[PDB]
């Protein structure tokens, strides 16, 4: 909720830094440890603001398109996921990202594998 | 953009997306299927200077399944390509995560393929 | 058994899957791929649902491919999850998992995701 | 032939059983602590039989069918992965489990997630 704001690492040692705006909206920065990627990346996504009584997850997802103003990988990946609070708190993610290619190619155009958040660098 | 416009997908649901000039998806979407109804709001990001070898446009977005009417505490990203010209396409993947118990989360994810396209 | 499922069918890829079903769940059969590192036939196995529902309900299998064979060896695995549906337009819809072998620092990127509708004509 | 060779658990405490033939096959039995299922299944699938030599993981992925002689979930899942030897060892997957369902529901048919496996039993 408030929760999600701040500064969260995955497994890779990327940086997540986001703010949850108070009726679902995520915006934020990305810097990713791996792939073709420098420096911070804009991303934006949604995360649900009032989450089941029954203390599940916050289902939430991000984009991040890999284009900043020093380098373009023509590509785009998603997180989908659901934070965790509390003492261990984490955000449980799979991602799809996505390269452009040719028509041909688009059977090998996405990759899919799973990162988990925490607020501490691992 | 392009990609900016109204698109349809096998299911029937509707995406009413605008591209900014800085890489910004903003819109609604309307699903046809699930647990869901009328339009919620989506926020994405797409690459705003594509290759010119006749690679597609990368692209994703998100919906968490909340509005004024309804929450299904989950949410779904779209990750894919558009492809322009004249009968222009966004191919997607998409994840669908529910919000779970601890007891319930390795069952949290749907995976499945959506094809848009501006025909009614 | 779903005896449907054994023969040759073809995807959108222009991939040729040749697989016998057996009575208890056994898929055993090749694989030819038309893109990617791949040359000639490849060894599958697999299994399926030998009692589905009787409802109109898909018939839910899977199989695997490892990319060696006499010719080469792509150091890579790929499975398919899905369900075959019998009738007019028969068909075995899936969505597949490439993985690599990599090292370490790379299996981030070790698993490529997409989809493959098979039919018995093309 | 075989490392891959053994019993295995996952982070949920399942079961995995399989013996690694010298020309890639998987062969075992799997039993899931979770969802619609009880005791043991049978499981096939295929591995790479002569990995790279340069510390990459060997490429793997097996399926199951969810009919065993208790019960039927008309359900299979298949995972795909590699295995990395050595201390501690290790068969990192991610797998797709599709549901046997209608055309009206095929939307909702396949689900994602990802499991380790290491030789600890819990
Ligand atoms: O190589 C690219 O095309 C851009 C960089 C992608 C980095 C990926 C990698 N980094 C990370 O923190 N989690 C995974 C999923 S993100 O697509
Ligand atoms: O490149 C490799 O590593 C081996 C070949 C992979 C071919 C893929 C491609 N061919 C096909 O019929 N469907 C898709 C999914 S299979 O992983
Ligand atoms: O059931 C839910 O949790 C919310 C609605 C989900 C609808 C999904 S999103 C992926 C797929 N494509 C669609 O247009 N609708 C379904
Ligand atoms: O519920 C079903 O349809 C059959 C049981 C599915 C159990 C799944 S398979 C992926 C995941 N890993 C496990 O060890 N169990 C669950």
């Amino acid at each position: 909720e408030a929760g999600i704001t701040g500064t969260w690492y995955n497994q890779l040692g990327s940086t997540f830094i986001v703010t949850a705006g108070a009726d679902g909206a995520l915006t934020g920065t990305y810097e990713s440890a791996v792939g073709n990627a420098e420096s911070r990346y804009v991303l934006t996504g949604r995360y649900d603001s009032a989450p089941a009584t029954d203390g599940s997850g916050t289902a939430l997802g991000w984009t991040v398109a890999w284009k900043n103003n020093y380098r373009n990988a023509h590509s785009a990946t998603t997180w989908s996921g659901q934070y965790v609070g509390g003492a261990e708190a984490r955000i449980n993610t799979q991602w799809l990202l996505t390269s452009g290619t040719t028509e041909a190619n688009a059977w090998k155009s996405t990759l899919v594998g799973h990162d988990t958040f925490t607020k501490v660098k691992p």
